[PDB]
């Protein structure tokens, strides 16, 4: 599924991401925009053989099992394919674990490079939330 910006904002809000670990909702929308272009089916192979999955591009190196990242962990205890669902529950639940992991949203390269230190509230402007 390709979400609209306010559609995804609403879903992220419903799933308790707004201000989760102190990150306002616009942070999560901005991260999703640049990670996946709001596409829940987005996948990207990393140089090390791991793969990032779904709307928040969660990495198989640590967070989910895809059966092809030797040596990796599965800290969200899910198949990576669960992160590609039209329903973002699995992605949000996993994101909450990632953002709790020590480096906060810096875990998301796109967030650090393209969202952090910018007017992220702009991502939720005009949405009925
Ligand atoms: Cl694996
Ligand atoms: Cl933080
Ligand atoms: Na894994």
């Amino acid at each position: 599924k390709v979400f609209g910006r306010c559609e995804l904002a609403a879903a992220m809000k419903r799933h308790g991401l707004d201000n989760y670990r102190g990150y306002s909702l616009g942070n999560w929308v901005c991260a999703a925009k640049f990670e996946s272009n709001f596409n829940t089916q987005a996948t990207n192979r990393n140089t090390d053989g791991s793969t990032d999955y779904g709307i928040l591009q969660i990495n198989s190196r640590w967070w989910c099992n895809d059966g092809r990242t030797p040596g990796s962990r599965n800290l969200c205890n899910i198949p990576c394919s669960a992160l590609l669902s039209s329903d973002i529950t699995a992605s949000v639940n996993c994101a909450k674990k990632i953002v709790s992991d020590g480096n906060g949203m810096n875990a998301w390269v796109a967030w650090r490079n393209r969202c952090k230190g910018t007017d992220v509230q702009a991502w939720i402007r005009g949405c009925r939330l």
